[PDB]
């Protein structure tokens, strides 16, 4: 099956998934200069005080906070968006050094690793409808730089040591991830895809220009996660990024002068 080793990573997935030579591929990197101010973009609205975390997994790939979204509790509104887009999971990418990591670029800068927010779009009932549809989930994208310590990361960092190897969950409720928001919302924005198989393109891209400051410890500890199940010869699970995809017929707006 498909991964981020060196036979079955990112430029072997379209034998799986043709979808990967698509028409609205994600990531993409974002050229600043060439990326147009939108005055039409309103406000993102990033309503997360009633999120519920419930879990979290080590599905082989990355690891997902999982929260309730039985409920239209942690939304995500505005900005681009018509309607309301309910919060399902986060979970980061991240590389074997700091140069590399993240999965959009930002004039060919890759930043250490990558923060993504999944939501979706409530109009359709539930996720798996979601994603069969052109508007189905809004991706919040933040980037991660090395530098000062983030402390509404330390609580995700200190369970990975419980969750090494693929298959393991491990309870995680009252986790609050507006501790992982930047201080500003400004945004790029355009149309794409999911970024793991099955690379649906279901998804509306909204990238955070601000990153957030994590330290070296904190990503040396993403750095020791197990893509291999327990047991089974170790993996680091490092690298698991999708590159830039090509652009095509796709505008990315600014949200910010
Ligand atoms: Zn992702």
């Amino acid at each position: 099956h498909w991964g981020y080793g060196k036979h079955n990573g990112p430029e072997h997935w379209h034998k799986d998934f043709p979808i990967a030579k698509g028409e609205r591929q994600s990531p993409v990197d974002i050229d600043t200069h060439t990326a147009k101010y939108d005055p039409s973009l309103k406000p993102l609205s990033v309503s997360y005080d009633q999120a519920t975390s419930l879990r979290i997994l080590n599905n082989g790939h990355a690891f997902n906070v999982e929260f309730d979204d039985s409920q239209d509790k942690a939304v995500l509104k505005g900005g681009p968006l018509d309607g309301t887009y309910r919060l399902i999971q986060f979970h980061f990418h991240w590389g074997s050094l700091d140069g590399q990591g993240s999965e959009h670029t930002v004039d060919k800068k890759k930043y250490a690793a990558e923060l993504h927010l999944v939501h979706w779009n409530t109009k359709y009932g539930d996720f798996g409808k979601a994603v069969q549809q052109p508007d189905g989930l809004a991706l919040l994208g933040i980037f991660l730089k090395v530098g000062s310590a983030k402390p509404g990361l330390q609580k995700v960092v200190d369970v990975l040591d419980s969750i090494k190897t693929k298959g393991k969950s491990a309870d995680f409720t009252n986790f609050d991830p507006r501790g992982l928001l930047p201080e500003s919302l400004d945004y790029w924005t355009y149309p794409g895809s999911l970024t793991t198989p099955p690379l649906l393109e279901c998804v509306t891209w909204i990238v955070l220009k601000e990153p957030i400051s994590v330290s070296s410890e904190q990503v040396l500890k993403f750095r020791k996660l197990n893509f291999n199940g327990e047991g089974e010869p170790e993996e680091l699970m490092v690298d698991n990024w999708r590159p830039a995809q090509p652009l095509k017929n796709r505008q990315i707006k600014a949200s910010f002068k």
